[PDB]
């Protein structure tokens, strides 16, 4: 339908603009819609963009406002002193500031719906909150309102929450427009969603993006399909992949590389209140940290991820056990039968389940899918679902059978409660994925296996060598295969660090020369160097000019195919901040052919220094553009947990970076 008020081209330079004369008398009915197209690339700490208020002395808590923070958060206040109502809804990390040097036109649609008693906020096509209340306070029904205001809120004759920005177009509707009509509002977005709430994954949250340009020109992406908030394991997580055959313009409905079925693929809205936000799915198996590589020889695509059995993760993973028993040179998967006190079982070749205590083979075997068969008949357990209907998290049997899996809670046979690493392969460049296979241990029978570094493996351009970086305490454990990932060996490389999330990524500077950038605990990104195509590694050094917080963040790195300023070019993707995960950057480095030193020459801010930027993925697209798929939020902060559609893709060209 049609607007009751329409204005635009408003400049908010720390002075409010009065539109009361024009707007107020047009207000009528108890449901309303706001449509605001605005820019803020130098926001103040906290500012109102728009406000209906009672400006009369002693009614300072009678106003509606649409406010933002310089961290990118958006919200409304709906306060009526005389109704004893002070509503406040918001979601951190909902905005854009700048892109390619230009102010982003952000599009905001707030719906106040008096029949459903529900407020709803959209920003650039993304629903960022939807709240129902017992008691609806219409924004036009606030007692004694007498001002409509832009760039401030007029309380008691003074300008509160003064804004620095601009509102290019604002519209108003004495109606609560439908979710469908919203979608027909044109957007001016500089980003895209690859995976997204409501897609085939049916996961509401995504984390840990990957990107990898296949040789056909297909660009591939994997990611954590995180169901139980954005928590790490323990939780439910699946690995999902999508691809683009058009240089990152469009992307395929995603499929699963790695998946478990003990728990329903549920789309939950995870509570963001302090009392509940640390609810955690606790009985589910899960995957986490995918990394991708393409093998030149067989043509196959290879994808690895950390694997976690039911209830298990970083903090409670049985260290001092690999989960395997080594009998005569070879490694065998340990199991525990229901009702035992110990792992009196192993999984030998062709799956056969052996009781160790009597050395006898049993009637059970283990299929490719790590499923249990008895007598060659596959057993089933019941699926679980979760809900917050009782008010806390509740995990309950949903009356649906699924094949029994040795990683599940209800399995007759259970793996060792620690962390593993699995691979899968695609023969069709991400249109399907084979059943995953466990990698063997590398650091011994009595050590929990390492941790996969999420991102890309390196395929060495002049050999058949495939390399996947992993980390554990004290060292980067590189995983080398020269036979299409059919067999693996480890190349260890000490680092001056204990208990670091030493997430490592590699570039090939020239044939056989691998430099690996990695996350530390010192606030500075580290690096090392191999010159035998990964056989041995240098001591550790650090980068100056880039800053990270003490706990640090994953860093993505690539070898640019083209020469820049006449020199070999490396590109780095990372937050540049000592305070949190924000101030995203692409940093371009030229190599010194004399000593292999890199001169960090160009810094490109992905968005404002105060806007969240976390885990990231970078690829060189077949048209030589650069694709960036990243966590556009502070995925460390406890205040920005459980946001939907914050992993975003952008397209960049080199000249944008310089
Ligand atoms: O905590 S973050 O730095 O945001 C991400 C860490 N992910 C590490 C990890 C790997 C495997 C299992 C986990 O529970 C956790």
């Amino acid at each position: 339908i049609s607007p009751i008020f329409q204005g635009g081209s408003y400049q908010l330079n720390n002075k409010s603009i009065d539109i009361s004369s024009l707007l107020l008398d047009k207000l009528s009915g108890e449901s309303q819609t706001v449509v605001m197209k605005f820019k803020a690339d130098k926001p103040n700490s906290l500012q109102a963009l728009f406000g209906l208020s009672n400006s009369k002395a002693g009614f300072k808590n009678n106003y509606f406002s649409i406010f933002m923070r310089d961290s990118g958060e958006i919200g409304v206040e709906i306060r009526d002193a005389q109704k004893g109502i002070n509503y406040l809804f918001s979601r951190p990390a909902s905005l854009w500031g700048k892109h390619k040097g230009q102010a982003v036109e952000n599009t905001l649609v707030f719906v106040s719906d008096s029949k459903d008693k529900t407020y709803t906020m959209y920003v650039n096509g993304i629903e960022v909150f939807s709240e129902t209340v017992d008691t609806f306070l219409p924004i036009s029904n606030i007692n004694g309102i007498d001002k409509a205001t832009l760039g401030a809120v007029n309380r008691e004759g003074k300008e509160h929450y003064l804004a620095k920005g601009s509102i290019d177009e604002i519209s108003l509707f004495n109606k609560a427009i439908s979710d469908q009509e919203v979608s027909t509002i044109p957007l001016s977005n500089p980003f895209q969603l690859i995976f997204q709430s409501g897609d085939s994954t049916q996961a509401n949250y995504f984390r840990i993006p990957t990107l990898y340009t296949l040789s056909s020109g297909r660009v591939l992406s994997s990611i954590d399909a995180r169901y139980g908030g954005t928590h790490d394991s323990k939780s439910k997580i699946n690995i999902a992949t999508s691809y683009s055959d058009d240089n990152g313009k469009t992307w395929s409905e995603p499929i699963f590389a790695m998946k478990f079925n003990d728990y329903e693929e549920q789309l939950v809205y995870w509570p963001r209140d302090n009392k509940l936000k640390n609810s955690q799915i606790s009985g589910s198996a899960s995957f986490i940290d995918s990394s991708i590589v393409e093998d030149k020889k067989s043509g196959k695509t290879i994808l690895l991820a950390d694997v976690m059995p039911a209830g298990i993760g970083n903090n409670n993973a049985n260290k001092a056990d690999s989960g395997f028993k080594e009998i005569n040179g070879h490694y065998y998967l340990k199991l525990k039968k229901n009702g035992d006190n110990d792992f009196r079982y192993t999984v030998r070749e062709n799956g056969v389940v052996y009781n160790e205590t009597t050395n006898k083979p049993t009637n059970y075997t283990i299929n490719d899918k790590y499923e249990v068969l008895e007598g060659g008949k596959s057993l089933t357990v019941e699926q679980y679902s979760v809900d917050f209907d009782s008010g806390s998290l509740r995990e309950r049997h949903n009356g649906k059978q699924v094949p029994m899996n040795v990683f599940y809670k209800d399995s007759l046979f259970k793996v060792t409660p620690t962390n593993y690493i699995a691979m899968t392969t695609s023969q069709n460049r991400g249109e399907s994925w084979e059943q995953f296979k466990l990698l063997p241990p590398f650091l011994g029978e009595k050590h929990n296996g390492t941790y996969l570094c999420p991102g890309q493996g390196l395929a060495l351009k002049s050999s058949n060598r495939l390399i996947f970086a992993t980390y554990t305490s004290g060292e980067l454990t590189y995983l080398i295969s020269d036979d299409s990932g059919q067999t693996w060996k480890k190349s260890s490389a000490s680092i001056p660090f204990k208990n670091a999330t030493a997430e490592a990524q590699m570039v090939e500077l020239r044939d056989g020369v691998i430099r690996t950038f990695f996350r530390t605990t010192t606030g500075k990104i580290a690096y090392m160097t191999s010159r035998d195509s990964g056989e041995t590694w240098s001591k550790v050094s650090y980068i100056d000019g880039i800053q990270q917080t003490s706990y640090g963040t994953q860093v993505s790195a690539i070898k640019y195919s083209q020469l820049i300023d006449g020199k070999e070019a490396v590109i780095l993707s990372t937050p540049n901040s000592r305070s949190g995960r924000k101030g995203g950057q692409l940093v371009v480095g030229l190599v010194n052919k004399e000593d292999d030193s890199i001169d960090w020459k160009y810094h490109y801010d992905i968005d404002l220094p105060s806007y969240g930027y976390a885990y990231s993925a970078i690829t060189e697209l077949p048209n030589h553009h650069i694709g960036v798929l990243f966590e556009k939020y502070d995925s460390w902060s406890r205040n920005e947990l459980h946001l939907s559609n914050v992993v975003q893709y952008i397209d960049l060209e080199i000249n944008d970076l310089t």
